[PDB]
């Protein structure tokens, strides 16, 4: 677009360092706008999202990278009766008032179980030793992946993360960084590996693990689903749904470090949690860039004209933002009015576990400050944000009298 010729000098390292910055001219200038290094539209503002996630004149669409990652059919790109089904096969564990029944006996014994491999020793970095195998622990053994160790998980996230975003694109529009995609290739070859015979059990032998019933649930008697119907879904969980907890508590911690006098508070009263995670994840959101829709008609937002067929990447994390919603949205605040956000997305595509994510965060954030009330974030060490499609803090150093 004539106006917007500069973004064509936008790279995809100076999004992946920091974001905010090109995004917030494009919430001024441009709300819905092509990108070239992306090689998609990007809505960037509140209303846009919003819109665009909710309008009955798009469906879902997988990112360019994210289709070369997960293929077919990720829960994230499909539509219609492969998308209620797939919905369907993940809601049971999902549902709040099942949640409710064992989320503390599952996330507690966890968060104690890493606290008290550091708690005593004054110093920690929380994103490697904490807040990430809490995550990745307490989903792995709701999936039936107890015998998968956290290093593990870690791993495949990350190497997950890096294929899903490696959305760049060169001049003629092709993938610029082919061989980025081979770390994903690696790690689903690996997955396979590992699940492949987890399944072949629960084919034969169901227990109450969560992929054996999304083989099982809904299914005539005797049959299941089909691996290769799950295994996009299952890669799903393995990126986002294993990374974006512990993020969202990382830079929730962030924040509230950010704000010594709303970091006591919490701690002196923990009902705030809640409050302090929703405002972590509005003010840095751990599923930033890596969603989009796909126009099914023509449409006009925000002056562009679009034709049927056209992908819009939803950048919630600009979204989260918006100037014309928030009031210093660059600035953590935990007693920001409690405003909608779009760190969970929005419409019939939005987050499926929100009630289980958000109870991991709260019940982590529960136990590390009973077991360290006095903590403080080593500040001359430095906390550095990295992430387009997911973002989030890449350490955080963190000290205590012990
Ligand atoms: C703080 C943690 C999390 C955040 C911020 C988050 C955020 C999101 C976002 C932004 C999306 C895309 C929504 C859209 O395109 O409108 C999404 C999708 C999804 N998330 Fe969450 N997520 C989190 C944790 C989880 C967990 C732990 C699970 C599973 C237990 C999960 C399950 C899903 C599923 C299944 C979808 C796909 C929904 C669909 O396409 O129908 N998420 N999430
Ligand atoms: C829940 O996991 C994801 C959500 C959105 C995009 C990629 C994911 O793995």
């Amino acid at each position: 677009r004539p106006d917007l010729a500069w973004l064509d000098e936008v790279t995809m390292t100076q999004l992946e360092r920091n974001p905010y910055e090109v995004y917030e001219r494009l919430r001024a200038e441009a709300p819905l706008a092509f990108v070239p290094v992306l090689g998609s539209y990007v809505a960037s503002t509140a209303e846009v999202c919003r819109e665009v996630a909710t309008s009955p004149d798009f469906e879902a669409v997988i990112t360019p990278a994210g289709g070369r990652t997960f293929g077919h059919p990720a829960i994230i790109g499909v539509n219609g009766d492969i998308h209620a089904d797939l919905r369907s096969m993940v809601e049971p564990a999902l549902q709040p008032a099942e949640v409710d029944r064992w989320i503390d006996d599952l996330v507690r014994p966890i968060a104690r179980r890493y606290l008290e491999r550091f708690e005593n020793d004054g110093h920690a970095e929380l994103v490697a030793q904490y807040c990430e195998p809490v995550s990745v622990r307490s989903l792995g053994d709701l999936l039936g992946l107890q015998e998968v160790d956290s290093d593990k998980l870690r791993e495949w996230f990350a190497k997950l993360n890096r294929s899903h975003t490696n959305a760049a694109v060169d001049e003629n529009g092709e993938f610029a960084n082919p061989e980025g995609f081979a770390e994903g290739d690696q790690a689903k070859a690996e997955i396979r590996a590992v699940v492949d015979p987890l399944i072949d059990k629960w084919i034969e032998h169901p227990d109450d693990s969560a992929i054996s019933h999304w083989l099982h649930d809904g299914m005539p008697p005797g049959q299941t689903r089909d691996r290769e119907y799950i295994y996009p879904t299952i890669y799903v969980y393995l990126l986002g749904a294993m990374q974006e907890p512990g993020h969202g508590m990382a830079s929730t911690l962030v924040g509230l470090f950010s704000r010594p006098e709303q970091l006591e508070e919490v701690v002196d009263d923990p009902t705030l949690i809640p409050r302090a995670i929703a405002e972590g994840l509005r003010w840095t959101s751990p599923i930033w860039s890596a969603t989009a829709r796909i126009s099914t008609k023509p449409v006009t937002i925000a002056g562009v004209d679009l034709p049927a067929g056209t992908p819009v990447m939803l950048s919630y994390g600009s979204a989260n933002h918006d100037t014309g919603k928030y009031e210093a949205p660059s600035q953590y605040d935990l007693h920001r009015p409690p405003l909608p956000h779009l760190a969970f997305g929005a419409g019939n595509h939005a987050c499926a576990g929100i009630y289980f994510a958000n109870h991991v965060m709260r019940i982590a954030l529960e136990e590390l400050f009973e077991a360290i009330p006095n903590l403080e974030r080593d500040t001359r060490e430095g906390v550095e944000f990295w992430g387009w499609g997911f973002r989030g803090p890449t350490s955080l150093h963190v000290t205590w009298e012990v």
